[PDB]
């Protein structure tokens, strides 16, 4: 049943530098000979200018389609993307790399870079910053195939050992007299285990981090569309007539009377039976076919979800005091809508949207309410997966990004069960 590897390795090199280096430098001569003269190219380009591609490869997605395919380090992304997944692992590999704590919106220091020592209640106040949270890793890096030790850059107290699962694209490749090992990221990591470790009387917190899959279409719209109706073509037939006549009316703009109700408290101020029963139905709806694996969602929130408005000074993101005094308000909390909330399986912007600052990214945990409504045809939603109403997204990090000269954020998000 198992496939034998071309350059046998063990699924961690653990503490053993020589044998991770021996295999890796085999490995980058031999995917060398699947590369294309494209792809060769695109890894030229990446050791001369590493900084920009990896930081293009992290938001190139949240533009406009047309924006993508024009931008000058598209092709770039395209071919050096293409080259890692020439190489999708038939097993297993434990990664190892140096993270900065602000990577899990950790503020508050595990220590200064010049001291040695790692105090029990830093330990523990990172410990309860990471449990039980969901975080999404994105763009190029490059990660090392043993653990280190004393010979070894180690720029941050926080090291991280992540098992990279079976067909995650890894690229070994030269660079001068030195070889190195190109990923794309683009999932969730769940840090499970946190351990104090000592590396030449300096201590370090090694985080044991694994994978959590999920469904990520980002700017790949047609993918997602064909997962989505592939998933809920059947959905309108699986309903009662009136759950199908109530999620019609929402999606054809019922959805202004019903989510503005359910905005102002209605249900406690003004009960309204008749925008009461829809909202029955359409809940119910939404609890017939679960979102049947983790899946990404993208929506781009008007300043009002996050107590904001387009004239507020805290709105402009251009200020570093803005970006930083929005984090300290959301990264780590709560946010509870009591409207249906719409999102879309792409990331791309839409002129509908245009200008909305402000990005969630939600992963929905196998089992939500929810359901692709473009799966119904003749709607005007983008690729639309509509949430229930009342539900509750935990923030677990927030990051900045440019799209011109306005500065937009990206609220990494995930759905509460
Ligand atoms: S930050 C780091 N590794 C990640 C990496 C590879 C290339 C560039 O950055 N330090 C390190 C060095 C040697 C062995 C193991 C580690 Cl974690
Ligand atoms: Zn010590
Ligand atoms: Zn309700």
């Amino acid at each position: 049943t198992t496939y034998k590897a071309p350059i046998e390795r063990p699924e961690d090199f653990l503490k053993d530098k020589e044998k991770a280096k021996e295999w890796e430098r085999k490995e980058a001569e031999r995917i060398e000979q699947k590369l294309e003269r494209s792809e060769k190219e695109a890894l030229e380009s990446y050791k001369k200018d590493s900084v920009e591609i990896s930081k293009y490869s992290q938001t190139r997605n949240y533009f406009y389609d047309y924006q993508i395919e024009a931008n000058s380090r598209e092709k770039e992304y395209k071919e050096l993307r293409n080259a890692i997944s020439k190489n999708k692992i038939d097993k297993p590999m434990y990664v190892y790399y140096f993270e900065s704590p602000e990577k899990f919106a950790f503020n508050k220091v595990i220590r200064t870079e010049n001291q040695n020592e790692i105090s029990l209640e830093k330990f523990n106040e990172f410990k309860e910053t990471i449990q039980n949270k969901l975080f999404k890793q994105d763009g190029f890096k490059d990660i090392s195939l043993y653990e280190p030790g004393k010979g070894d850059e180690k720029p941050t107290p926080l090291l991280m050992h992540l098992k990279l699962p079976r067909n995650t694209g890894m690229l070994p490749y030269t660079n001068t007299n030195n070889v190195s090992t190109l990923i794309e990221q683009g999932y969730s990591i769940k840090i499970d285990k946190i351990v104090r470790i000592v590396i030449d009387g300096k201590h370090y917190i090694k985080a044991e981090a694994s994978v959590v899959s999920s469904l990520d279409f980002k700017d790949d719209v047609s993918k997602g569309d064909s997962w989505g109706k592939a998933n809920y073509n059947d959905w309108s037939n699986k309903l009662t007539p009136n759950e199908l006549a109530d999620v019609n009316d929402y999606m054809r703009g019922g959805y202004t009377a019903i989510n503005n109700y359910l905005i102002s408290n209605g249900p406690v101020n003004n009960p309204n039976p008749e925008l009461d029963s829809k909202i029955t139905n359409i809940e119910n709806a939404l609890k017939r076919e679960p979102i049947p694996t983790n899946l990404t969602v993208y929506r781009r929130s008007g300043p009002q979800e996050f107590g904001l408005t387009l004239t507020s000074p805290e709105y402009d993101f251009n200020k570093l005091e803005n970006i930083d005094a929005f984090k300290s308000k959301w990264e780590g909390q709560a946010l509870s809508y009591p409207n249906f909330i719409s999102t879309s399986i792409g990331s791309v912007n839409m002129s509908a949207f245009a200008k909305r600052k402000i990005v969630l990214r939600i992963t929905i945990p196998k089992g939500s309410p929810g359901a692709y409504l473009s799966a119904i045809p003749g709607y005007a939603g983008e690729y639309e997966v509509l949430l229930n109403h009342g539900s509750k997204f935990k923030i677990n990090k927030i990051d900045s990004y440019k799209d011109g000269t306005i500065t937009k954020l990206i609220v990494d998000a995930t759905l509460i069960p």
